[PDB]
């Protein structure tokens, strides 16, 4: 229940401070990108933000380094907002091409859920104290709470997909692009 | 335990990343008008009332300029951008100081949290977690290698309907003591 409270808090933080701010205008930015910059008839950027939730909270900062079949392609147009005294705080998202048998098999806006980096740290540093098994518990509850939030959130309208999975980023037999592609091909 | 996550979040996902590069962005900014102070000033209003425009809290806090942007690859975002704002502090219509200044955004998150039924967070929960957030953040930075006299936290209560309080005067008091 204390792993509940931490995870509950980070999921609400993630919604209040990011998803609720960017999901309203996401499809507009994607549409702008597809109309004017990407006229590949089978290579349109898909309409949803894909959010990676590795349940071990192992979050590399470079997505491309994690898999050879993920290639960094471009950025969406930036989104700016005055926030808590910061003028023109920048919200940015990255577009990736997903490769399969040397072909561009998918194109999407893709990123990790950055709160998982905090769950990982607090299982690393004594002053936070959490167990690795706390971490794993908190990650599941984070995903579950986030799922709950998005289900009822007006800003989420077929424009966000959570991709939760157990495999480390270290793992010999796991393809991150294949994980993303399987979900993409379901829409 | 909500405030503990948010405090570690603010350190792990922000303060530890920007504080090591702060002294150099300020030096790059210093190209006559006044030297900026060496420290990031972080406002921690315990009522979690966090306006997006600082002049809305005090018209004597006026925006002056931005630092040069910091970029970093983060959680799959290429060149995530970290920006900060330089403000002047007026006293009798005239500039008395300038500093990099912002609110701790997790406190805005606690406030909005407490406004949403599904978060299950009372106004009383909110103040208690505001305090815990400040105490946690402080205990973290006391030990953090990246905090090297490059950050100043200002936590404060001001009751409802009380304008005896000048945020600009209070920041000026801290700048003058340092
Ligand atoms: N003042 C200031 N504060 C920042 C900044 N950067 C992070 N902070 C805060 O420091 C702590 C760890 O931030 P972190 O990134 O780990 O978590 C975030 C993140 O996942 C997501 N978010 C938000 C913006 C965003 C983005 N542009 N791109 C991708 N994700 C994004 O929403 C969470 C809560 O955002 P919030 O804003 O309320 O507080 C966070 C959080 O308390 C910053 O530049 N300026």
């Amino acid at each position: 229940k204390g792993n509940f409270n931490v995870a509950h808090g980070l999921a609400w933080s993630y919604y209040i401070g990011y998803l609720r701010l960017i999901l309203p205008e996401l499809q507009a930015r994607i549409r702008t990108y597809n109309q004017h910059y990407n006229n590949l008839l089978r290579g349109a950027v898909s309409q949803r933000l894909y959010i990676l939730l590795p349940l071990d909270c192992g979050v590399p900062d470079n997505l491309s380094m994690a898999d050879p079949n993920i290639r960094f392609l471009d950025k969406l147009p930036q989104q700016t907002g005055d926030r808590a005294g910061i003028k023109d705080r920048v919200y940015s998202n990255s577009i990736y091409e997903l490769l399969e048998n040397g072909q561009r098999a998918g194109t999407c806006v893709l990123e990790y859920a950055t709160p998982l980096q905090t769950l990982f740290a607090m299982s690393q540093y004594s002053q936070a104290g959490f167990s690795r098994e706390d971490r794993l518990e908190q990650a599941k509850l984070f995903c579950r709470t986030l799922e709950d939030i998005l289900a009822d959130a007006p800003e989420s309208q077929n424009n966000c997909r959570l991709i939760a999975y157990q495999e480390p980023a270290d793992d010999s037999s796991f393809s991150l692009s294949q994980e993303v592609l399987r979900h993409l091909r379901q829409e």
